[PDB]
């Protein structure tokens, strides 16, 4: 019968639930919006795992340039001066990545991605209680879940304060949303 | 300048985040869909708190009938036979609420809501570890968060198995979504 039409919305409703409630769908939607809004050739999310691994988990490329999605690496150590900056929730403006000494090794990765300049915006979990790893601070009582990056590949783009100021405000809203959807 | 247009999407993006991530917005949207789909005059969510309190937290009424939103009560005890049924994740079809012995006291509430017949669908949290209250089971290792109800007020409506079968499938999808958004 038309008991058939009962389930053409249950598959809708279940769709909206699993949609809104899995993290990746709201990563892939935010990133797509940051990309279109800042007219940036690439937006990525760099996920930092405590064991030392780290992977590009979402990316939204201008089709001109490579897909660095899923790109990865183990035992990721960052420079202490850099991590102090990102722990305080401050972004980073890298107006020339190729002569940036902190990204002096991601030159394979730099040259493929075609990155000239970029803004790096930390994503911070207020994680209290007991957890410790490679990306966790005792001074600032927060863990660095990962990093929202924006890539300017076609030109050595100059960035404004309120462009980075803005980015960080968007990551800081992912910090909250991620603390929620981890099971 | 047009730095103005930077923030006419940050207020958008923040909107989608706080939207999708607060529980009530996805309660109020599901209930509105259950109402329109089953052509029921009222849909409510009965929230059961462990201390004994209990309140109608969402409701979507056919404007003809009262707003039982926010309706409430303390030290809510249910009949043991009834709770056993709901713990196993089984709905309940009350084809005549007025001579239902289990709802023999909600007759103030019955007479205002104009309820003739109704389907009650439990919402179950797989909550392990250590928590105990008035709505928690050791036999079934699950807590009764609350209850999705549908009200047939204009007529003593007859319900189908796949109407209740269906309801329960929708609550069971809220069970998962709620376990996620509790901070
Ligand atoms: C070299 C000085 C050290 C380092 C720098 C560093 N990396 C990032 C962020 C990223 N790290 C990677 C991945 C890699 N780490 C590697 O060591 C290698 C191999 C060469 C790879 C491929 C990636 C993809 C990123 C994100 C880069 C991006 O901009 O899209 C940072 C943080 C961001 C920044 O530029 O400030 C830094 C400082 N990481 C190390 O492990 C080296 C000791
Ligand atoms: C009376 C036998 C007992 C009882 C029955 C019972 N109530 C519900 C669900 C609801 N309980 C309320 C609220 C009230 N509980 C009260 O004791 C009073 C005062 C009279 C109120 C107002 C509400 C709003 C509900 C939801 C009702 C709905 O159908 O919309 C149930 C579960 C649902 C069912 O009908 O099977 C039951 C069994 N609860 C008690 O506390 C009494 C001992």
């Amino acid at each position: 019968m038309l008991q058939l039409q009962r389930q053409k919305i249950i598959q809708d409703i279940t769709q909206q639930i699993r949609s809104t409630l899995n993290v990746n769908h709201i990563l892939a939607t935010v990133t797509q919006q940051v990309k279109e809004l800042m007219q940036v050739e690439r937006v990525i999310i760099f996920r930092l795992f405590p064991n030392g691994r780290s992977q590009i988990v979402e990316e939204v490329v201008s089709s001109e340039y490579a897909a660095l999605k899923n790109y990865h690496w183990e035992d990721e150590k960052w420079s202490q001066e850099i991590l102090d900056c990102y722990w305080q929730g401050k972004p980073r403006i890298v107006p020339d990545v190729i002569n940036d000494i902190w990204t002096s090794c991601l030159v394979e990765y730099t040259t493929q991605g075609n990155i000239q300049s970029k803004i790096v915006a930390p994503i911070l979990q207020e994680l209290g209680e007991n957890e410790t790893g490679r990306w966790v601070s005792s001074e600032h009582k927060q863990k660095l879940w990962g990093v929202l990056v924006v890539h300017a590949c076609s030109t050595k783009r100059v960035w404004e304060e309120d462009e980075a100021q803005l980015l960080q405000q968007i990551a800081n809203q992912l910090a909250i949303a991620i603390q929620q959807l981890e099971h």
